[PDB]
């Protein structure tokens, strides 16, 4: 039928209202939200340049 209307999908879902919104944008224009972000701090990286595995 129809998929997309000359835009692309790479929007991101709201947790408030849960509607798509551009990337670029940074506060929800659907609910003036603004997308958390969870750090959950467990270690650090001993290294700052390279990195071992
Ligand atoms: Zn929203």
């Amino acid at each position: 039928g129809s998929s997309g209307s000359s835009g692309s999908e790479d929007e991101w879902q709201c947790t408030e209202c849960k509607k798509f919104n551009s990337p670029s944008k940074r506060y929800c224009f659907r609910c003036w939200a603004l997308r958390k972000d969870w750090y959950s701090d467990c270690s650090k990286l001993t290294h700052s340049g390279p990195s071992s595995g």
